[PDB]
């Protein structure tokens, strides 16, 4: 067998059938004879690609293979990959480096130093010393990306190693199982079990590990024991509980005195699958106030190590929520009332109020609908707005790298044929990833894509005031004619200017057949 | 409070109280006003320095701190933590850097770039972004470090932090539980169970992290039950096994073709806290024989991720095998029989062969006995001729590098005190890291130190005769002392030409108050 | 041809002949067969081994060669790569590899992501990825150690490598001649020769590069055309001028604010071969006093990037001290008046002064005889004490890392036959790389160690009063018999308690055939 045989039957016994990719001249020896069995997904530039993959893989709760083109396919993909990083997602990528013959001199499409180029956004990241190894690495990566905590890796490639022939020994490699489903050894576990059962006044946060390691409904189960309040951690890149449940306290705001005061009265505050805490805005004071301890169960060594406060256990979350909400009591304390009803802003016949949009978007969409959010001014509303009963029902770049929730929304709805993905996305963050909209219309995957228009970069704006600071460029980004743009990528437009308009429009997307996007006036701040 | 006082309550509330280092400028400010209740332990070089901190870290079981000189000091320690990072050592190593005000001019001592220095050696590097930061830096190192897959860690800190002001919520640091004791969920390890109780035919594969676990008896009680051989995994940087007991079955060759034969016939092969495998020589085969699978279980996703065969399950060594230990059924096949007593080589009345020395120091040194091994060319017939029945009684340089034994066998000796070590060094590695000498003088530390001389790299003569590898040069090293460096370094000092010499200087040796080195005259190859 | 015999082809052809190494089994494949026209240099450890060859290179002005064993003993190198980095010395760092067929599942002796590890120290680092790559990869490392800025470069080599065919079109590498010997362009040095000419009251800074650039003489004349008095740059490593010519001023204080009073009333300062400026302690002030500008003449852009005041010109010190010195005018100013002699400080029968050590060795050593400083207590002393006419006359450890003077010494009397080394060590220092005495009596290289014992480490005590910093441990080291140390690797050893004895020991020692070690009884600080 050849290393491009071999390779490709360890990537469909590992359960890999989709390469997302832009191609390039080192990846066309890998690419050529492709398999009957495997599907290619084609975009236009290398962070839609991974965006791409990344909601695919977010989604499925599976790795994602990825193939760019040397250096440049790499590094256009960077940003991409920090968001990756920190939603723990498990992509392969890959890309072709130059012939072993050329690459001494430095031909042109050499990748220098190439398992650095990555760094630090990568688990792992590797060229094999020869060509007979390619299957190996492969191997390794894999697994390393599929391994709690899970995340990106990168193997580089000498184009000339795929025609080589395979060690017959690489056959070892094509069923390996590796698992880390662990949790808590028994005595221990009994040692939490017990606190939690002992507590006066508890409170549950959760995270994004929760929704990827599909935890959300043993967190329901563990919460309704505890008749504990659950708020979802700070900056958060999926939801982990159902928003209209009983016990659904919201969005924890991301600054160190706000939730230290939110927290206050609580004597146990269990954090399940989340850093401690992914803060933004500078919020000094306490990290606990006195009377609350805090247990953080997390996937991520590096997560545990860097919590400011608190015991950590390192584990699985699909095992650790599963064992702990079959093993704890059923508290008397009576269940937390359900959260109310937001209120109706007030909405005249002109330009769109965020929070009339979200309102309407919850009127309309299946109760099965997935949303993204890129609209950066207007996401605590978002969160008080739309009622996510399922788990994988919503997705935000998780370090806050715009140009995700495009790509993104279009893999999520590959992964998700039958539920309508709808990303909701501002006009300064549709551009950095516009050209995926192509790759919706090629392959008629039929997300859609709600444009918030108000002219301007709203959270700079918002975050400058905080600041008090004056005199600051480039907020502004006016003149964007975002139906043009979508017919250029050969999805079909529609625009909203007021909220008849916006449900007309809505309509008209959710019965259409293919991807459609909806460019709507909102209030400018 | 100052950062100086936080950072030593941090270190003491997380049971550190020792100090290994070698001392210089950009450090004078950390170690000033020394805690009365912290000790300091001065070595002369710093290989030196983390060789006996990574002795001592392995034999007690817990994290030891180092503190090193910038970056020639951090550099002269590199080759100490290529060590350090193969056995899994929690080392938390920092070193000085330049006060921040001086550090962009590049003034003398500054560390340039100093996280990348220690890099791929360490789990985690790093230089605080302020001072208030540095507890909490600590914080982060003594928990990466300490964590599965244990490992050291590196933090350089500008001298000019320890006098500023701490902040006041540094506290939440102190009491901090950070748990990776975790294992494989019931449901999966139930099929493992069922797996090993089904298999006709098991073997035992059992690697380092056994050992570091104190798993030895479970490991002991599981070999009983299933009724297996049990071999330890090549390379071995620690004795994971008591080596007479009946199912012992001694170090496996580092070879693939080697380890494929001597598994073949087994249907299940269980390893467990190794790789798969630290081979060394090259011998090309299968990496099984058909009708042996192979499952690992390791605490480091690295070693899961590059095994080329077997299935894989990452979890914590000590929990892991406690469970399977006491899950498993006792199996109606006769337990294996012991392995037979080594032959008694011949010897005149001239110099020893390391079979009469191994024997030798078998017969006369006490029941607990820790012995280390850096006597390159005779490894095998170590391995077979000490009785070594507890845990924590074997240490080798886990990734082959020399410079190791002589300084870890006086940090072993300071964690085991009614223990006595004896540390077997050839010629040739004894002088890698020759000034450890001085620090068991000047602490009293009472470690025996066996120096094998043959006068030449006996390992370097035997691979080259494999390679048949003519006209090679250094492998010789004639014209050693070692009676007169160990009195340059103030140990008392004994020679053996021949049997009744070794015999007359080891009585001597056993009964000494202090450390004492022997110098064997042994045959050349 | 094999890519052995091209290797050893193409190193002597760039005039390589000589081999610093300590062997392991990843090397034999490069080592066998070794030409009879190579030297090989032992050395017990790395550090040694790399001191050796950086002094060989910095005597001899060209690139030595090295080979070390894997990632462990690159890694005991390390502390003395951080020196040569300083010290531009231009060092071919190689190391085996495994077998590339062993790589991926990391067997024992296998350098994990091999070319970081001596990352930040080097110039290029690098693994080639196919064997008959690796004589373009040496030439590669050849060159990039020898151009302007020199320094140490790193390249590791899979050990199956050797015997492979090399590439026919691989002899085009053999007489490669790469220059870096440029100077300013006509205009612009014109533009300098009229601001030098022009000054009313100029000073003259050298650096180390002066001496590495043999630019000693040109220099010399330069400071007597400009009647300019001479300075040598803080921390040195090397000396660059004749000390007892009329216009040199000695070493400068290591501090910012006492080099800029230094240089008060100075109108232009002229700084080549240094960086701007190597300072140690914190002295705070002003850079420059109003009324004088600094023009800096280095060799590497990094120094001249990072100087925080003046104009630089980044170019080669030889051609420009060339230049400089037959371009500008002389100045009818008087030459500046010669530095008093020093004075004699009181001296009882007892313990000596440093003082008296450093008026004794320049009383009686040659005058060409060169020096190497490793007694950081007593360096003012020394460079106001020994009369070094000739260039090559001076080491220091230029990163400040201790363990350089020991094995340097040796290296620099193996490459200057004819002129005596005198290495004057204090006894903390002389344990970093103690084992190096070993190469100097196997080889018979006749260095002289003057060992100065005052039983501390002194230059530490010195910094902990200045910082008023008490109770700081680990700064004494009693208990070291030197003499034993050197009976222990085959040297003569005399002792010294007093000058009667000391001068009776320097005799015996100047008229000895082979390498002598002197034991002085130094005054304790
Ligand atoms: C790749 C990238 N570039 C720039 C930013 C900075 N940025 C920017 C430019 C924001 C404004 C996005 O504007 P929008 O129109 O998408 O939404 P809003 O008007 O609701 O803020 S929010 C924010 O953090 C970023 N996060 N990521
Ligand atoms: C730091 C370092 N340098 C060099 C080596 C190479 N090496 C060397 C030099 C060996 C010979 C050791 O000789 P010895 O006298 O200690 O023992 P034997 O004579 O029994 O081999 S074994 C080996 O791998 C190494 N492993 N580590
Ligand atoms: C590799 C390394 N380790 C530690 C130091 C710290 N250090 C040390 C330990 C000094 C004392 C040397 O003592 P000595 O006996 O050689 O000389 P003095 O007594 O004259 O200071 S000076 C100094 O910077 C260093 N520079 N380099
Ligand atoms: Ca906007
Ligand atoms: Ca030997
Ligand atoms: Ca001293
Ligand atoms: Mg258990
Ligand atoms: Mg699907
Ligand atoms: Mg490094
Ligand atoms: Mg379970
Ligand atoms: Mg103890
Ligand atoms: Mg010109
Ligand atoms: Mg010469």
């Amino acid at each position: 067998a050849s290393v491009h045989g071999t390779t490709y039957e360890l990537l469909r016994r590992q359960g890999i059938d989709t390469v997302f990719g832009n191609p390039g001249s080192n990846e066309l020896p890998f690419l050529k004879d492709f398999p009957e069995d495997f599907r290619y997904i084609l975009a236009l530039q290398e962070a839609c690609v991974v965006g791409i993959a990344d909601g695919y893989a977010q989604a499925s709760r599976k790795p994602a293979f990825i193939n760019l083109s040397s250096a440049a396919g790499t590094g256009n993909a960077m940003g991409a990959l920090s968001n990756a990083w920190n939603s723990h997602s498990p992509l392969i990528v890959t890309a072709g480096q130059q012939t072993r013959a050329m690459i001494g001199v430095e031909a042109l499409l050499t990748n220098v130093d190439a398992a650095n180029l990555p760094r630090p956004l990568v688990k792992w990241s590797y060229e094999p010393a020869s060509a007979a190894e390619v299957p190996h690495a492969m191997s390794r990566a894999i697994h390393m990306a599929s391994m709690a905590p899970q995340g990106p890796v990168y193997l580089s490639v000498p184009y000339d190693d795929w025609d080589k022939d395979a060690d017959p020994q690489s056959h070892h490699l094509f069923d390996r199982h590796v698992s880390s489903s662990v949790r808590l050894n028994d005595q221990d576990l009994d040692i939490l079990v017990k606190a939690l059962n002992s507590a006066s006044n508890p409170a549950i946060v959760l995270g994004p590990d929760v929704d990827a390691a599909n935890a959300n409904a043993d967190c329901v189960m563990l919460a309704e024991r505890l008749k504990a309040p659950v708020w979802v951690a700070p900056s958060a890149p999926r939801c982990p509980f159902p928003t209209r449940h009983p016990c659904f306290r919201g969005l924890m705001p991301a600054g160190i005195a706000a939730i230290s005061q939110l927290l206050e009265g609580h004597d146990v505050v269990l954090v399940i699958g989340a850093p401690v805490f992914r803060y933004h805005q500078y919020d000094p004071g306490q990290y606990l106030k006195p009377g609350t301890r805090l247990i953080s169960v997390t996937c991520d060594p590096l997560e545990a190590a860097r919590a400011p406060m608190g015991d950590a256990i390192v584990a699985d979350i699909g095992a650790m929520a599963s064992a702990l909400a079959n093993l704890v009591e059923e508290s008397s304390r009576q269940l937390p009332t359900a959260a109310p009803e937001p209120a109706k802003v007030d909405q005249d016949a002109g330009r769109l109020h965020p929070e009339t949009v979200f309102d309407t978007l919850n009127d309309m969409a299946p109760e099965n609908a997935i949303y993204l959010n890129e609209s950066t001014s207007t996401t605590a509303q978002m969160w008080q707005r739309l009622n996510m009963r399922n788990p994988g029902s919503y997705y935000f770049c998780a370090a806050g790298g715009l140009g995700f929730a495009l790509p993104a929304a279009i893999g999520v709805q590959l992964a998700e044929p039958e539920r309508q993905v709808i990303a909701v996305i501002g006009d300064g963050s549709a551009n950095y990833s516009i050209s995926a909209l192509w790759t919706a219309a090629q392959y008629n995957i039929p997300t859609i894509f709600v444009i918030m228009n108000n002219g301007t970069y709203g959270a700079l704006r918002w975050f400058a005031g905080v600041l008090e600071a004056e005199n600051v460029p480039g907020l502004d980004v006016p003149g964007i004619d975002f139906r043009a743009l979508a017919k250029g990528y050969g999805v079909q437009a529609l625009k909203a200017d007021n909220l008849e308009q916006l449900k007309g429009s809505l309509q008209e997307a959710l019965s259409a057949k293919g991807p459609v996007l909806i460019e709507v006036s909102t209030v400018s701040p």
